[PDB]
């Protein structure tokens, strides 16, 4: 009887709820586009009241009977407004958090380095000036001053407000009776085996890893030299192309499988034929559109950076894209510049701008991910597309290309330097920071706790010794702006499920057709595909995960099977290749973090 008034309660307050969020997101907008005093108190108070309205909501959820409810559907967005996140915080400490958030996040994004060659120039931030040394540099010790300098003011310069930040979201998530901040995250997921299940899938990837970080250490040892790089230890970071070693595909041309057949690499060719980044997201909107998807409205066009600003002023120049909770008002803030991986970077936001254009007419609560890492993953999946020879030939980026055998092992290794290598790293960033939200370490230990991690998940360490005088976590972007991070570990394995089930529906990938390989699989121009897609993205949140991988391609469960079959050929090769070379795999234990 109750659920009548039930259901135009939820049409009501949904609406109310997209209203009010409306006006916060573009407070975070203004800030993060416009990094000032004034900006930083105009979100701040924009959020304060946003989460003292949700308070309210909460409690008048308990006003409904709505676990008794006969509709799923109802029942499922009255759970979704009982979860009040920080806003259950009570309102001194809501506000403290806020402050010690925008501290953390405007201290990553005002970082700034002397150059190495020039004491006096002061004013290189990491993107672009930092990023395009660690990505073209092959000089060790110019690598190892720009870490340590980047690390130094990014990460240990915020190690008070992280603790009180770690504090505050600990109090908050036992507000809402989740044991930590890490059970808080996780119930996103909607699955209380889901870590289990990560464990699982990691440990199947785990031993080609192995082999191509072994693989890679062989070649920086002939690159460098062993005064440089040893055979048993870990890898020294800065040498891997990222500022995190997250991805290493920048160093590829150093240690590619076959160095006198073609690498991949459009980026001279892209300036040479005069791109811009309005180009590009043109690119991008034309790659959906091909595929019968939506087209960027033109709030788009007139709202978006897509440059970085040529004034003096400071703002967060992470990529990301925005949902403003109306129709049509979706903006992505990037600074653009004309390379291979911008490109990719480009498919990506377009990828959630996608996913917000497909579910805004559903409620409120529903407007959202099917879980974190379906929404990391639907531009992911495009831009394996665009990485392939197929695809950049024709768009003539890719000339003169011969794929024969050597060919195609260097791009599957591109790919791996990319899709594998990640891996480890986003699993690392959330058990880091899971370990210290779940009060498994000692704040004594925090730093060297985070490098334990990278050293035994990924075998990597930093250029220089560290010690807990340091604190090296928040030099990643998401670490200092609270972003959770495993939705990225769940998309590099999902991407994979809905790239080769796209591929299939495209006539792309025939398993047993040595002509449809699926490391050449080009979705542009597919319908088929483009359906897969609309019937997943249009769902939002309003169905659990696998319901939204169902409607995609009928299966309901999380598995490595796609991406170990993607890398398949390029794990028989490399097996064999680390054995004829008698490469050494694993590493001995760091002494780059000091107790
Ligand atoms: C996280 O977990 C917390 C517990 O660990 C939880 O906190 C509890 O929430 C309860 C509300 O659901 C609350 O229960 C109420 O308790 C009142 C008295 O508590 C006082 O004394 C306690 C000591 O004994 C103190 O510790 C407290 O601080 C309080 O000072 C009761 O008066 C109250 O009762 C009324 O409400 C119930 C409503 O229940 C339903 O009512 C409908 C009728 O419409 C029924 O049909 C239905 O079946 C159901 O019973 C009525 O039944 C009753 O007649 C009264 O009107 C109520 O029991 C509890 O006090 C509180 N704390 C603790 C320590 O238990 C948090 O809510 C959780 N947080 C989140 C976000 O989930
Ligand atoms: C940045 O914000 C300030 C006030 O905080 C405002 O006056 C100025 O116009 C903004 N700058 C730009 C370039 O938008
Ligand atoms: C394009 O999408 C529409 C609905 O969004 C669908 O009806 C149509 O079949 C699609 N076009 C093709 C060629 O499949
Ligand atoms: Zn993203």
């Amino acid at each position: 009887k109750e659920e009548i008034q039930a259901k135009e309660y939820l049409e009501n307050l949904n609406k109310e709820l997209a209203k009010r969020t409306n006006v916060e997101t573009e407070a975070a907008w203004a800030y993060g586009s416009n990094i000032t005093d004034e900006n930083e108190k105009k979100k701040n108070e924009i959020s304060a009241e946003l989460a003292k309205f949700m308070k309210e909501v909460a409690s008048d959820t308990t006003k409904f009977q709505w676990r008794s409810y006969q509709s799923e559907d109802l029942k499922r967005q009255f759970k979704a407004l009982t979860k009040l996140g920080y806003a259950a915080l009570p309102e001194d400490d809501y506000a403290e958090l806020l402050d010690t958030l925008s501290a953390m996040e405007s201290n990553f994004a005002k970082v700034k380095v002397c150059d190495y060659k020039d004491s006096t120039k002061c004013d290189l931030a990491l993107d672009p000036e930092i990023e395009e040394v660690i990505s073209k540099s092959r000089d060790h010790e110019e690598l190892a001053y720009y870490w340590r300098e980047f690390y130094d003011k990014a990460g240990t310069a915020v190690r008070s407000q992280f603790e009180r930040y770690v504090e505050l979201n600990t109090k908050a998530a036992k507000l809402n009776n989740f044991t930590s901040g890490a059970e808080a995250w996780l119930d996103e997921y909607e699955d209380d085996t889901f870590e289990q299940q990560l464990e699982d899938i990691f440990a199947d990837i785990r031993p080609l890893y192995q082999q191509i970080h072994g693989y890679v250490r062989f070649r920086l040892r002939k690159h460098y030299g062993d005064a440089v790089v040893s055979e048993t230890g870990p890898i020294p970071m800065h040498l891997l192309g990222n500022m995190w070693a997250q991805q290493w595909s920048e160093i590829a041309d150093i240690v590619s499988p076959f160095p006198e057949k073609p690498l991949v690499d459009v980026s001279a060719e892209m300036e040479k034929q005069g791109y811009t980044p309005l180009k590009m997201f043109q690119m991008g909107d034309d790659f959906f559109t091909s595929m019968n998807l939506t087209k960027l409205p033109q709030d788009f066009w007139d709202k978006s950076i897509i440059e970085k600003p040529t004034d003096g002023r400071d703002l967060v120049c992470h990529a990301s894209a925005w949902d403003f909770y109306l129709t049509d008002d979706v903006r992505i803030k990037q600074c653009t510049r004309v390379t291979q991986d911008q490109l990719f970077t480009v498919h990506h936001e377009l990828g959630h701008i996608q996913y917000f254009l497909q579910y805004q007419h559903q409620p409120f609560v529903y407007r959202t991910g099917a879980n974190p890492g379906f929404h990391e993953a639907v531009g992911d999946v495009l831009s394996l597309s665009v990485s392939t020879p197929k695809h950049l030939e024709k768009i003539g980026l890719l000339k003169d290309y011969v794929r024969d055998d050597e060919a195609r092992i260097n791009q599957l290794f591109l790919t791996a330097l990319d899709k594998i290598v990640f891996l480890p790293f986003a699993f690392t960033m959330d058990k880091y920071r899971w370990s210290l939200f779940r009060g498994e370490v000692d704040k004594a230990n925090w730093n060297c706790a985070f490098w334990k991690l990278r050293d035994e998940y990924s075998g990597i360490e930093p250029p220089v010794v560290r010690s807990e005088k340091d604190f090296d976590a928040p030099a990643k972007y998401h670490i200092s702006a609270d972003v959770e991070y495993l939705r990225y570990l769940v998309s590099f394995i999902i991407q994979f499920q809905f790239y080769k089930s796209a591929c299939i529906k495209a006539g792309q990938y025939d398993p047993d057709n040595v002509e449809l390989p699926l490391d050449n699989c080009d979705i542009y121009g597919s319908a088929a595909a483009g359906a897969a897609f609309h019937n997943m993205l249009s769902m939002g949140a309003s169905k659990p995960w696998p319901d939204a991988l169902e409607a995609f391609n009928g299966e309901r469960i999380m598995s490595g099977k796609a991406i170990a079959e993607y890398f398949e050929p390029l794990r028989v090769w490399l097996e064999a290749e680390n054995i004829k070379n008698n490469v050494h795999i694993g590493w001995t234990t760091s002494n780059k973090c000091v107790s």
